[PDB]
């Protein structure tokens, strides 16, 4: 009645593709879905989201609370979906005129980690992890998002190989499309993260507005090589590990080049967070600090609660195949099937 928001009288809309709404039955937020069948590849990924939101289960990772009938099965091209919602996130908190200790950094970094621990032992990695998605409240509880990118324990290790957006987090293997992924991507996108919480600290950046993001076929290219510009070029050994031929000549051809001191950048910041960060971004995910190494780190020592490091009690499972080319009457369907979660009475379309 005279509204977008074609959801139950229960909800009634309030702030704002998303708004904040009280649900008669706490406050919550409410995403609204447009063109959900426009793009298939899209369409895929929005369904692999809340697919792997329904099955997580976890403090630090986002609850979806509601799936909101549509008007009708067949026909339907918009979604609601209602969440856990919080008061901001990293990337918005990054663009506040707030200075933060580094006793909350050090909450915010581990409750991150703690958040991830979980989805890494549900069989997932991230693969897309960025300050957007990283929710958090004013009490520095952090709870993960947007998993429409995410590898859940089926997807092939090679990739699906199909015929042929901010790429800042994204793992040097992540970027040169190795594949072959392993908890270590997320790692380095959470190593990046930590660099824009670093930043909060007046003594490291003195105005908000200098605040941005350690590394800002072509955009590939420049994000190798400003990746390339602040901790070197890597060995001929950590070269050699990259686990395909072309992608060593290419990595061959930048110019060899000498790193900067990552703690000349951050000053202010004490020698553990330092060492962790150097730990987090290195270039051989064999290398590269794990998250279990990173729990355990001297950082964490005065927030580490080591109770709420909790594992998921068995992997996620998707009832399909969502690195295949799904048509749209499987992606209807499985969409469907998802709702019935919630509203189970819900028919299915034939």
């Amino acid at each position: 009645p005279h509204s977008d928001w074609q959801i139950p009288d229960r909800y009634e809309i309030r702030h704002l593709h998303v708004c904040e709404a009280y649900d008669k039955l706490r406050v919550v937020a409410i995403k609204k879905i447009l063109r959900v069948f426009e793009d298939l590849i899209d369409c895929k990924r929005i369904l692999r989201e809340i697919a792997i939101l329904n099955r997580l289960n976890h403090d630090h990772v986002v609850k979806v609370l509601d799936i909101v009938i549509p008007k009708d099965v067949e026909k339907f091209d918009e979604l609601y979906v209602v969440l856990e919602i919080a008061d901001s996130d990293f990337k918005k908190l990054f663009r506040t005129p707030v200075y933060l200790t580094e006793l909350h950094i050090k909450t915010l970094l581990y409750n991150l980690l703690v958040g991830v621990k979980y989805v890494h032992s549900a069989g997932i990695l991230h693969r897309d992890l960025k300050p957007a998605n990283c929710l958090v409240n004013q009490d520095c509880s952090v709870k993960v998002c947007d998993f429409g990118l995410a590898r859940t324990v089926d997807y092939p290790e090679n990739g699906n190989s199909q015929l042929p957006v901010t790429r800042w987090y994204r793992a040097p293997e992540l970027i040169l499309l190795q594949e072959n992924y392993t908890e270590a991507i997320d790692v380095w996108s959470i190593g990046c993260i930590f660099a824009e919480l670093l930043n909060m600290i007046k003594e490291n950046v003195a105005y908000h507005a200098d605040r941005g993001p350690l590394f800002p076929t072509r955009g590939n290219r420049d994000q190798l090589n400003v990746i390339f510009n602040i901790l070197g070029t890597p060995s001929e050994e950590d070269i050699e590990a990259l686990e395909k031929e072309d992608a060593k000549r290419y990595i061959r051809i930048f110019p060899k080049r000498e790193g900067t001191d990552l703690a000349e950048r951050f000053p202010a910041s004490s020698a553990d967070a330092i060492h962790l960060l150097k730990r987090m971004l290195v270039f051989n995910p064999n290398k590269r600090i794990t998250i279990n190494e990173c729990l355990a780190h001297p950082f964490f020592k005065e927030v580490r609660i080591a109770e709420v490091e909790t594992n998921a009690t068995e992997k996620v499972r998707l009832p399909f195949n969502d690195w295949m080319n799904m048509d749209e009457p499987q992606l209807r369907y499985a969409f469907v099937k998802e709702i019935q979660r919630y509203h189970p009475e819900i028919q299915l379309p034939r």
